[PDB]
């Protein structure tokens, strides 16, 4: 049955091709997920930058306000 | 039956290949969901950082205000 | 009693079982991913409402104080 | 005499049953996922409106006190 | 004839199966849409509850302020 | 052509089934879009209710504030 | 061949049916896009209604405020 | 083969039909994208209208505020 | 040779060429739609931040005046 | 077998075509992701421009107020 070994060769060609295509698709999808994640992270960092830089100033000012308030309250 | 054992072999080869492809695809989908979840969680933490850090200060200032209100 | 037919039936069952097994694995994967998405969304929500919820008792107290002063200054 | 036909019929039937069962399983899976999404969305919403709803009665009473003051001074 | 009646039965089996699968999918899609709609509606009700409940209070207060303002204004015109 | 008319019959059975399936799918999609639209419209109405109900009060109060402000500046 | 022209007829029936099904799907999707668009436009109008109705009042009140501020200054 | 010529003819009919159906679907998706774009642009204009109309007024009021501020 | 094969090869090439063309048409369509979505998103964003950006210079000027005033009213 | 080598040529033609199609799809999807990313990044930059530009001003003003306040509580 040369027919059988031949058929096995053709079948394997097809299966190997399908597996290669699937692998490239999976890799593509993971790369795209990478890009989406990187973009989302960088976006979030850019968005929170100002509130994070204002933080220490707002804490300092709040504390000064409390000191003032309590001073006035006592007298 | 040699011929039937042969057809059975080819069939099994195809079925194993299809199953392997499905498994790699499923694993890919789970890894992507993992990336999306980690990204979403970290974005959320980054976003709520400042309000969480202002918490204790806003509480102390509210308390001070209450003392002042009750005085007046 | 048809050997050829029993053979065809066996091969057919192999393919159909494989297709079913693949379907089951895909469905399980989809359900697990939905579980991940759910867990993440819930934890995100908890993280977001944390500050809100923590300020609640203080805001109620301060509102009560404002009312105390308002009513005292009325009549 | 129609044995070949009854055989082809049996095979076709096996395939069709299998397809219908797979569709049924996919459909049930989608329904279950929708239930999960709905439950999560409902609970998220409850968690979000909690603070609002707890402040409500205070905001109403403070408004009423303000009104009493305004009307005295009017 | 015989082969044809046979063939027509096989064909009909496939067509009926495909139609049933399509109907099951349509019903499933509609059920899911019903769940999403009910959920969205209930979420919206929960969200607008507080502002709706503040409405009458804000209206009464605004009216009070208007009365006070207009009085304070009219006393000098 | 007997066999050919039989062929046309089987073929048309297929074509009609496919057209019926497609028609029912299209109807389903339209119904779902109708539900989504109705839901979105009602959600929107519920959300803007308070806003809209406060409108006349806010306008009246604003006009009052303007009268007050202007009276005070044409005082001093 | 007569067998040919017959086969061509069957083929044509199939192709025409596939084209018709596709066309009805396209029309369905366009109708749904039309519903989504109309719903989104009306939602947006409902949402911005209060904003837009308050606009003139906020403008007049700002103008009054500015006149007040200018009056209360002592210079120029 | 005359049979081959006929076969090639049926094939071409099928391939052309598939290409036309694909073309019609693509045109449909693009028209829908056009509708979505036009809708989103108009929604955005409607939304920012009030903002943009308050601009000149807020700018004037800020300027007056500055004149008051530096006078004390 | 095998003329039947040459025929078969031609038919197969017609089909493959067709499939590839259809795939290219779809890829190009998806890219054009991405272009439309991006241009729309960019213009929407510009329209949205217009007011913000136009108030910037006034808010900066006013803040600067406030700083100077604070310095003058500080002992 | 010449017949086998022929079938092998047809098979390979089909498989190569399928691989080329998949590659073109993958490339297209990557390109679209790139457009979406560039767009989202530029949108974000446009959005945060104003608050970033106000930052230094708000910091200086905060410092001034704090100095004033602290001097006053003494």
């Amino acid at each position: 049955d040369a027919g059988f070994e031949n058929q096995k060769e053709l079948t394997k060609m097809q299966l190997d091709n399908q597996k290669e295509i699937a692998e490239m698709q999976n890799e593509t999808q993971k790369e795209i997920a990478g890009i989406q994640s990187a973009t989302s992270r960088q976006n979030t960092k850019d968005q929170v930058y100002a509130q994070n830089e204002m933080l220490a100033y707002q804490q300092k000012e709040s504390t000064a306000r409390v000191a003032s308030i309590m001073e006035n309250t006592n007298l």
